């Protein structure tokens, strides 16, 4: 089987990117998040405190005659942003561009954070990192792709996000003309439960490449792109009048600058982001400060391939026994 659906940004800025996903039956049609930083389907829902909710259309497992609850199963997460929710679980028919699994954990929120709330565009997330960091107690469950993992023609998704435009999550298939060149893979580590690879270096505009070793992961969930101290510094040089701002929280350029393209590498291969994915415009309306979408992993512990990176390129995440990422330009 595969699967295949379009995946559109919330808003100008690209600052996520929503999916429509058919849940239960009749199907009840969330738009989704799909994160490849967390592991967990959760939906804002009948259950989710009413005060909680402003906007996001709700998942009803009454209304759903395959819904069953997972009896006891309760989970609970926290995002690398601060936000979070919680609640209970259902099993239920869960399907995505046409592929669909049976039995799927639909986490129920009973609660989420404000940040989720004041986010009317999103009904929730679906995790697609590695089952061993799905947060369901007593008893984990398995993500949506590793459940549809075994039914699938190739044990692989696709993200090809767009810049400012709609992109397409596939299952099971590569896309041939969806890419130009090669597809480069590189190995991947789920020792902490990501797609968690390194890349081969990078380039600020025209300039050189430095071959150097970036560990970090692939996180369709996390919107700009962060990445050592050192490498941030040295892109944001290249901009007149930028600098970091402790009171914004990261770097800001001033909006009159043309930003350079920043290039990061794949094995011998190199993905060019140009340097209008990189503006996240201004800080607030009407501000001549733009926020840059680069910016330091220094306070995170982790570099992070979030959208800005991968927008630029057209993704393989390969669950193989062995899982590699494939990155090609496109």
């Amino acid at each position: 089987s595969t699967g295949s659906a379009t995946t559109t940004p919330i808003d100008s800025l690209d600052d996520a990117y929503i999916t429509p996903v058919q849940i239960g039956t009749p199907a009840q049609t969330l738009n989704l998040d799909f994160d490849t930083g967390s592991s967990d389907l959760w939906v804002f829902s009948s259950e989710t405190t009413a005060s909680e909710v402003d906007g996001q259309t709700i998942y009803t497992p009454s209304k759903s005659t395959t819904a069953k609850l997972l009896s006891g199963a309760t989970w609970s997460i926290s995002y690398g942003d601060g936000s979070s929710s919680s609640g209970d679980v259902y099993t239920d028919t869960v399907s995505v561009g046409g592929l669909t699994v049976t039995g799927q954990a639909v986490e129920s929120a009973k609660k989420v954070s404000s940040s989720f709330t004041e986010d009317s565009t999103i009904d929730g997330l679906l995790g697609l990192a590695f089952s061993t960091l799905n947060t369901v107690s007593p008893t984990q469950q398995k993500t949506f792709f590793d459940n549809a993992k075994a039914s699938l023609d190739s044990p692989v998704f696709t993200a090809d996000l767009g810049y400012h435009a709609p992109g397409t999550y596939n299952f099971g298939f590569i896309d041939t003309t969806a890419y130009t060149g090669s597809i480069t893979y590189t190995a991947v580590s789920t020792k902490q439960g990501f797609w968690e690879w390194t890349s081969t270096g990078y380039a600020v505009g025209s300039g050189t490449f430095k071959s150097t070793s970036i560990d970090g992961i692939a996180d369709t969930g996390t919107t700009l792109l962060y990445l050592p101290a050192t490498v941030v510094s040295a892109y944001w040089a290249q901009v007149s009048g930028a600098k970091s701002s402790s009171s914004v929280g990261g770097y800001v350029f001033p909006c009159s600058a043309t930003l350079p393209s920043f290039t990061f590498g794949v094995g011998s291969a190199r993905i060019v982001i140009p340097g209008d994915y990189i503006d996240f415009g201004p800080i607030s309306t009407g501000s001549s400060s733009c926020f840059g979408g680069i910016q330091s992993s220094a306070g995170i512990g982790i570099n992070i391939f979030g959208d800005v990176a991968l927008k630029a390129a057209f993704v393989v995440f390969n669950g193989a026994t062995t899982p590699t990422l494939g990155f090609a330009s496109k």
